[PDB]
């Protein structure tokens, strides 16, 4: 018996805070956490408490410590089957990773209707208030491996696979309303630029580098994705304060035959939040995992996270009444002029057991639709309608992934295909073809309906020659990146400018640079201007005179565009930094604590060592990690309790750990003496918005602090950080 | 045409300094580099200029920008034969990772001996001075996926295959002298340890997780390879500044049949140097690609990269006068007992092509051996010989994985294999049996011989009972680890400490550190002190009595162990920041850069934005970079010239680039009225070792910058650092 004996081995099963307890697997995690597809998987589930290690084919392994050889210092036998077995599967554990979005964090949950949409359309899930189905939620990057860093400036992947009564429906989205490019056939063109180069293959995770920027100043229909990425859009805080969106737009179908075109909307409910690029582009270093950790370490602690699932409804006839194309996946559809209306809500509140077996081996792929869905001639989805069905062939070895116990359906499946690689079901049919008299032709078709009905395509009316052309409604580029600019707050504005600067100054090829410049001019000559600044270009007459875009139907502005023009934060989640000494005050402590927990904020009690630390009444506390072992990055507010100030007054890293934080524009606050701290942030002894400062934590310390927290950073200090040394 | 008329898109095909130019394929940048096996790829490299774009059946694509459609507003036809095979070929591009060393950067060139080596061995590369072997050398990290980070702390892999005349050789080596482990049936138990949890799939590029330390404190014979892991070997500055071993012991053969015992080395020419741990941490954020980029350059510089090989060599009746068994791969053998002899020299100098096609597939294996080469019953190589064979067949789809390009073989290759999957060879052989009388059964086997003959195994002789058991003369695992330790210096001693102390805070689980710790105490009490009290824990009395191991054959120290206890650092390659300001005094400038130019430094010349600016005199300066893209982590030194210093000295990003670069102990020059940021880095007035001061840059001022640099880092400055707040 190697496990210690007091059983701090293992995990507690119940929701723990993240950093009490080790993560675990799930279903030992959570074992009481239920839904039908996680029940569906429990035959496949493997023990090992109370089992013999074996072999593959069940024999049991005495030394499991040593090769077979002929003597204790001779040769290795080529007999020896049990190492050749244990080498064989390790030598054979990788498979391909996905072409894009190969990086992903995934977890179980379950889905639910407000109310029944049997008015509009006919799909089972959608039909009835109380009926639950189970999910499962894969959230990715798009450009990196999957051995790739989570806090890259990049579109996030949202892709949820809902299994349904009446079939597997996946929405593959990403967490922007529209996609860079208008056609399939130029997909990889598109990801070629942006992946890493071939020559070199550099650079991971970035689309900072030449072949990215050469592609879309010769593309203008990127440019309206390419504004939202340049924005912290592109660096969210975590995938629980994201937005997610279908881009196309599909149908609904309702019993009667009706076909209404809609658009598919996640809203986070925990608020949209973005890191800013300084303190994403290191949190990349200091911790690559940050995102799929914050993610398993939310559910481990009760945080589910949840989503409001909403809708976009077009009636048929109104399909031309909009300035953009609705089948054009660059254009969006403002919610000013189409509200978002909602349909229910997504509950993710169970780990996965192993990553590989249920999140790498998934497989989502947008033409998994049920009856009363449909899709439409937007050209970008059309294209997709082949690709994820003809990628898994590689990917997961053959045509029975469907087999694979993360990606089976919950609903009954039978047909007349037969055989391929690792075919797992056995076929009692007498027949493998129909019509076929054997069998009486089982199974068999079932004809369209209201409910439980056989699929049928909408029959929309189609007309015209067979052309590779595009159409004229998509050949319009700067209207939407305006839209989407003017709706911006002045300080994402100033994010933005800086994530185009950032990144064309990583273009080597200057003239790139400026045929971007060219471009942003199009757009609007405000930000064109400040990002020639940032690069040195200096905008010709001409180009000061480029006439801007028309407005979008009217509109100047849509403050839903805007990740914090409108206010939604909130604190549940979110993790404070407490930075301790070795003669802590425990009243402040105690204030501390008390409040954070009355709004389920995390704290991180950290120190100079590990170990423990005593306080003034005698308290002992442990420490979670060391003031470099989790930087202010992983945080996002900082607290600093009075007690033995001089302690770590004269540490550098206490120091710069405020330092960091305040220029990442985060919440502070500095109790008693702790407000010596003022002095490293150049603080006045005035104070100023942003760092709480008292005599002690009691009193509206904790207040001022939470409702600090509640509006996410402190956009006011940003004049103040461009002095900070950090 | 879309290039710009000025041709600043084709960089020139000539050695140029890194970021002055755009890297390109080394067909293109380097035409005339040349060598047998580059020349031998001429039948498969395809080009593009004036050549029309077409399908894989060769056939003209007229519009590459739009799928075929029934209308310009329609549905995608199924017989657009064009998307789909450029949708297929782009959905099956990825191809499975290697299991481990993943994530690899690689180069071409070539290898020479210096003296014929037939007294030793009959191999034939090694037989005369004259005889020239191409080569492609793979440097690799081993935990994280392809697209992880590279200046992660971990071992570095080091693999050559040799294109000999008589077969190819993979000598597959690491940048360390022993493994973790012993016998290969546990490979998959350290290296599942090592990689992510297989829960949650973290930390990726990380040993510094609970599993990992958890297998450590288990499996003492891991303390070795750990404490190189530990000390600063496991961040080296670059794959040209650090060995190369291959750890086991093989044999030479004669052509009189004598077997000699031997182990490889590779000797940078470039001297030993690594990174800081916080340096290294921070440049995997700021770039994930420094080492892959670092090598590419050098070479495009004709910076190459040189490595001589050297053998330690021990008779056959030496065998057993070792303190330690010659075939643990836990043990090394020490140059103080057993020198390096130099055999040969290979020079990396020209880059691949297209990464995926030569890199990626590039396959190595350390049971390709030719004659006058052999093995010995070191129980880790002898499992290494099934799994290098067994990997490829799923990863490089199947047993053909020798007729890829990169992996062909320039000598001629012969037998009776056929078929397989993507066979490329047609054989024209009547038989493809032997013994066959039809072809008069060639191809024919060769005897054994002095040159030219046939492979016979060294006829060693074998007694024993078949077992599975460890050899008793294994089982020491400390004396070792304390050889190593008492070997280095004491600033490479405290980081060392500073690795195991940052590790075991990041182990969840404290019994875990504790354990370590215990571990720690039977090599030294000093270290185990030490660490322990970075952990909060207290070391009993009888851990404190534990009795200190023997030493090696009567060795306490060995200063080849250390990185920097001999000086070996070379300036050539290295790279100094140069911060500018808007009225730079140019005779600064120029005395600066013509001293860097006559060692081989080169200089990026950094701005607060992009494009240029102009000296005193006029001079218009380009800049490569802003103090913000291209942070100190990147360079080895730092200069700041006199000028116009009041237009940067309240630039918060300028004055962090110096605190930067200051704690992590690089060089720093100040001139003139730039002796003012003295303040930020608290020097004071009379300045101090490692801070290069004058009122100009001229007299001795670049040399003084330049021996520090040729001393790598200021090691003194080790206590100041931690008052300082960066
Ligand atoms: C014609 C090619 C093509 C085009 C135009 C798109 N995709 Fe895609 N997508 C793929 C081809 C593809 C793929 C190559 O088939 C992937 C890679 C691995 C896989 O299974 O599917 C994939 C993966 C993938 C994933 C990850 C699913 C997972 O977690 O496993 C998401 C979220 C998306 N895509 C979303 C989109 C969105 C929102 C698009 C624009 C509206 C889009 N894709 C356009
Ligand atoms: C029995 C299993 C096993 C054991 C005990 C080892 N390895 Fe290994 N190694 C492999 C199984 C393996 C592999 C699974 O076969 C790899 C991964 C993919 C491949 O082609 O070979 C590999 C890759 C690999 C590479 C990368 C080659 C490349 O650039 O493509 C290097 C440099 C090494 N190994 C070096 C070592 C050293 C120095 C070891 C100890 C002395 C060692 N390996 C033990």
């Amino acid at each position: 018996s190697l496990a210690p004996e007091d059983g701090s081995h293992r995990p507690a099963a119940e929701p723990t805070p993240p950093g009490a307890q080790p993560t675990a697997p799930g279903s030992l995690k959570a074992p009481d956490t239920r839904n039908e597809k996680l029940n569906s998987l429990e035959d496949v589930r493997k023990g090992s408490e109370n089992y013999a290690l074996t072999t593959n084919q069940g024999v049991r392994i005495a030394d499991d410590q040593n090769s077979l050889r002929a003597g204790n210092r001779g040769p290795t036998l080529l007999e020896d089957f049990i190492l050749r077995e244990k080498i064989t599967h390790f030598d054979h554990e990788r498979i391909p990773e996905r072409i894009v979005h190969a990086r992903g964090s995934a977890a179980h949950g379950y889905f639910q209707p407000y109310k029944s949409l049997s008015d509009i359309t006919k799909a089972d899930f959608l039909s009835d208030p109380n009926k639950i189905t189970p999910v499962f939620v894969r959230f990715s990057t798009v450009q990196g491996g999957a051995g790739s860093a989570d806090t890259v400036r990049d579109i996030r992947g949202f892709a949820t696979k809902f299994y349904t009564e009446e079939g597997i429906f996946d929405l593959v989205g990403n967490n922007t309303p529209i996609f860079f490019i208008q056609d399939a056939h130029k997909f990889p063109d598109f990801v070629h630029a942006v992946k890493p180069e071939p020559h070199w293959a550099i650079p991971q995770g970035q689309s900072a580098h030449d072949t990215f920027w050469d592609y879309v100043s010769l593309q203008p229909e990127t440019l309206h994705n390419v504004m939202w990425a340049m924005s912290d859009r592109g660096i969210p805080r975590s995938y629980r304060t994201m937005e997610g969106f279908g881009i196309h737009t599909f149908r609904l179908i309702n019993a009667e035959g009706k076909a209404t075109f809609v658009r598919f909307h996640w809203k986070p409910l925990a608020g949209k939040a973005s890191l800013v690029w300084d303190e994403a582009q290191k949190l990349t270093g200091r911790d690559p995992d940050f995102h799929r950790r914050e993610l398993w370490e939310a559910i481990e602690a009760g945080d589910f996270p949840e989503y409001e699932l909403g809708f976009q409804l077009i009636p048929e006839e109104d399909e031309f009444k909009f300035d953009f194309d609705l089948l054009d996946p660059t254009k969006l559809i403002p919610e000013e002029l189409v509200p978002v209306q909602r349909v229910g809500k997504m509950v993710l509140n169970r780990n996965p057991d192993n990553f590989f077996a249920e999140n790498e081996q998934a497989a989502f792929h947008p033409g998994h639709i049920v009856p009363g869905l449909d899709f439409t001639n937007d050209p970008l989805l059309q294209g997709r309608l082949f690709s994820y069905t003809d990628t898994q062939i590689s990917r997961l070895g053959g045509p029975n992934f469907h087999e694979i116990p993360i990606n089976r359906p919950t609903c009954p499946y039978h047909n007349f295909q037969r055989d391929g690689m690792h075919r797992m079901g056995i076929d009692t049919n007498p027949a493998n073809y129909e019509p076929n008299s054997i069998n009486d032709n089982w199974p068999r078709e079932t004809p369209p309906g209201p409910k439980r009905g056989g699929f049928e395509s909408y029959q929309e009316r189609v007309e015209g020659n067979k052309v590779r052309e595009r159409s004229p409604s998509f050949g319009e580029y700067y209207s939407h990146p305006r839209l989407f600019w003017l709706s911006q707050t002045p300080f994402e504005q100033r994010h933005i400018v800086d994530g185009f600067s950032f990144e064309l100054s990583k273009v080597v090829r200057p003239y790139i640079r400026e045929r971007v410049v060219d471009q942003l001019a199009h757009i609007d000559l405000t930000l064109a201007q400040a990002v020639a600044k940032n690069l040195g270009i200096e905008l010709t007459d001409d180009q000061l005179n480029i006439t801007p875009p028309p407005d979008v139907n009217g509109l100047k502005k849509d403050p839903s565009l805007s990740l914090y023009a409108i206010p939604d934060g909130d604190v549940k989640g979110r993790v404070v930094a407490i930075l301790l000494n070795d003669e802590v005050r425990s009243a402040d402590l105690l204030a501390i604590l008390k409040a954070l927990k009355a709004k389920g904020v995390h704290a991180k009690l950290l120190y100079s060592r590990m170990g423990e630390v005593t306080a003034d009444d005698g308290t002992v506390l442990p420490i979670a990690a060391t003031f470099a072992g989790a930087p202010s990055l992983t945080v996002d507010a900082v607290i600093v309790p009075c007690g033995n100030i001089a302690d770590i007054a004269d540490n550098g890293d206490a120091n710069y750990y405020l330092m960091e934080a305040y220029k990442h524009l985060k919440p502070i606050a500095l109790a008693g003496d702790a407000r010596k701290f003022k002095a490293t942030i150049k603080i006045a002894d005035q104070g100023e918005e942003g760092i709480v400062e008292a005599d002690s934590a009691d009193g509206s310390f904790m207040d001022e602090l939470l409702t600090l927290m509640a509006a996410h950073r402190v956009w006011s200090r940003i004049p103040k950080i461009d002095k900070i040394p950090a």
